[PDB]
């Protein structure tokens, strides 16, 4: 059995086996950790099939539902992944051992090493996490380079006809920017946006929670079009000296290992090019 250490956030259902041999995600949040620390993966999420960083290495997994009881029955499971808000984990208990995770009680970071510790790979994570500091701490002084070390930054991420703001650790680059490269925002994003990690936003009242730059999350190019053709939206001083930068939402919602160094690399190339 898993030591199944005691982790705020980390419920355990069930044996956790040592070593997972077959292990469902139904999180698409964690998936990619998993990943990271060479877990095979026999069934994933719908957003990881639609994660073009993730989807490559994990071609072999079926796509589930926490609905698809059946599906996952047959993938013959020794473990299942879920987030806490999952309504059903009676039921994917008794198909496999079961592990939920309480989102945001461990942070981007310390999950890793935290899966780590259950799965008996606290070599690989504790490598990864040096590397991962080493390269950011260097990153962010070549970013702040161009920008400036005071330069504001706010986290945006469009969905149909919602706007949202983000904070520090709500993904959409916010652990990167804010956590990774310790870029400030804007006062009124900082107040009303980082202790919830995310806001619902009126369109009219964006130009008041952005200041020097702004990372826009979206799935796809259609979804910006008529807000980004609004008047309001080109009244704003970081839209009018092109201090947008529009990201890939299907990689930019998670924080894994994974998508976070595509990710790194993709904002640095960003903010180094304006
Ligand atoms: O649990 C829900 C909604 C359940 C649902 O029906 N979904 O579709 C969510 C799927 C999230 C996709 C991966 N994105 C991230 O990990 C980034 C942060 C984020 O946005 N979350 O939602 C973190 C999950 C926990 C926050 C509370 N909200
Ligand atoms: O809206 C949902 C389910 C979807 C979700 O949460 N995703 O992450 C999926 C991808 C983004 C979908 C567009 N919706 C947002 O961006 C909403 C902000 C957000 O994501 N939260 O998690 C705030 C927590 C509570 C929100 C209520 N639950
Ligand atoms: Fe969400």
């Amino acid at each position: 059995l898993s030591p199944m250490p005691q982790i705020a956030g980390v419920t355990y259902y069930g044996d956790i086996p040592k070593q997972p041999k077959r292990v469902v995600s139904l999180a698409s949040t964690y998936t990619g950790y998993l990943k990271k620390l060479d877990m095979n993966l026999v069934g994933v999420t719908s957003y990881d099939k639609k994660n073009p960083i993730l989807a490559k290495t994990v071609k072999k997994a079926k796509q589930v539902a926490a609905t698809d009881l059946e599906a996952i029955t047959t993938l013959k499971p020794d473990l299942i992944v879920v987030g806490s808000t999952e309504e059903n984990i009676k039921q994917l208990a008794e198909i496999a051992p079961v592990i939920s995770i309480e989102y945001r009680k461990r942070d981007y970071l310390q999950v890793l090493s935290d899966f780590g510790r259950i799965f008996n790979k606290e070599g690989k994570a504790k490598k990864w996490l040096k590397d991962w500091k080493t390269k950011t701490a260097a990153y962010e002084k070549e970013v702040k380079a161009v920008t400036g070390d005071k330069a504001t930054f706010t986290i945006m991420g469009l969905y149909e006809k919602d706007v949202y703001l983000f904070g520090k650790d709500w993904g959409r680059g916010g652990e990167i920017i804010h956590q990774a490269f310790h870029y400030d925002a804007p006062e009124k994003v900082k107040t009303e946006v980082f202790k919830q990690g995310y806001l619902s936003l009126s369109q009219e009242v964006l130009p008041d929670y952005i200041g020097d730059y702004v990372v826009i999350a979206a799935e796809d190019d259609k979804t910006g079009s008529a807000l980004y053709e609004s008047k309001l939206w080109q009244s704003i001083p970081a839209v009018k000296k092109h201090h947008v930068i529009k990201v890939n939402a299907n990689v930019f919602y998670f924080t894994d290992p994974l998508s976070l160094e595509y990710q790194l690399e993709t904002l640095r190339e960003a903010i180094l090019s304006s």
